[PDB]
């Protein structure tokens, strides 16, 4: 196995997948690293055995059908995936944990929505369709450029939602525009 974790690339208590060799932090991993399972397969794993079992799950969809996609259980595991994916970013830091909004000029969004809040909403199965995840993903990077207008940083939102919008395309194989 690896000796960093895959998600946050520091050491410490390190749950190695057996059948690749990444390794993750217990709240690293999403799904939270499971207590017992041995073999344990990890989500990049576990994503590449559902591609596997269907080739054809590849082939280019239009991102209005995925949406509505009811949350079964390989939906459930794609968006746990695309989140574990935002993560993966160093600049994730920044919409990880609750915002707070206290800046001359601007005034706070009417919906906060940070990346710890849409784990938990994973984890407690309150979407209902793919559609609920991908709104409250872009709703974070949409409320970052708002509040930040002018500001610079304003650009760390613009990062952080294309690293989203490229996984969310290859992940449910949205097919490709010019
Ligand atoms: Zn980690
Ligand atoms: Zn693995
Ligand atoms: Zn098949």
């Amino acid at each position: 196995n690896s000796n960093i974790c895959e998600v946050c690339n520091k050491w410490g208590r390190l749950f190695c997948c057996d059948t690749c060799p990444r390794s993750f932090h217990e709240h690293c991993h999403i799904p939270s690293v499971e207590a017992n399972k041995n073999p344990w397969s990890c989500i990049f794993c576990r994503i590449k055995t559902i591609q596997e079992r269907c080739p054809e799950s590849q082939s280019g969809h239009q991102e209005s059908e995925v949406l509505m996609r009811q949350m079964l259980p390989e939906e459930q595991l794609k968006c746990e995936f695309l989140l574990l994916k935002v993560y993966c970013d160093s600049k994730s830091c920044f919409f990880a944990s609750e915002p707070y909004y206290n800046r001359e000029g601007s005034q706070g969004p009417q919906k906060p929505m940070w990346l710890n809040k849409v784990k938990t909403s994973l984890n407690e199965q309150m979407y209902t369709r793919v559609e609920g995840f991908v709104q409250d993903m872009r709703l974070i990077f949409h409320n970052h450029k708002e509040f930040y207008r002018e500001d610079k940083f304003t650009r760390l939102g613009i990062q952080v939602q294309d690293i989203f919008e490229k996984n969310f395309r290859n992940i449910f194989a949205i097919q490709e525009t010019s």
